[PDB]
């Protein structure tokens, strides 16, 4: 589990969105695993706004944050999860480490903010959901 929060949003994982979110919303892409509600109090979390390939994640199920290389965000093929088939996601970067399904949410962080959050696992590789082209969540 985990978000983001910044300005008056939410970031969460689309599969983990709450009826508060979806009663919320302010944009959702199943593709992306992403969805954005709306807040009544300020969030403080920076958004990145780089093309980073370097930062550091938090992996829930080993009460751990590591560094990470990470890759370009893509459109990469993800095998089945407990929470979606086999498919084509979106907007996805990789690096080698260590993701449950429960590490879903963890924040992937570079030195000018969140890049993204934890979206896929398996196969000794963790996926994050890109947030860095969503410069809108810097406004409004
Ligand atoms: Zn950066």
């Amino acid at each position: 589990s985990g978000a983001i929060y910044v300005g008056n949003y939410r970031v969460v994982n689309r599969h983990l969105a709450t009826h508060n979110d979806w009663a919320n919303l302010v944009w959702e892409d199943s593709s992306r695993d992403l969805l954005v509600s709306s807040t009544t109090a300020q969030g403080c979390d920076t958004i990145a706004r780089c093309d980073c390939q370097t930062g550091v994640y938090y992996c829930s199920s080993r009460r751990k944050h590591y560094p990470v290389s990470f890759s370009k965000p893509s459109l990469i093929f993800v095998e089945a999860s407990e929470y979606y088939p086999a498919r084509y996601q979106s907007h996805l970067m990789l690096a080698v480490g260590h993701s449950e399904p429960g590490d879903c949410g963890g924040i992937l962080r570079c030195q000018h903010g969140v890049v993204g959050i934890v979206s896929t696992g398996g196969n000794g590789l963790v996926g994050f959901a890109d947030v860095r082209d969503l410069l809108w969540l810097d406004e409004e």
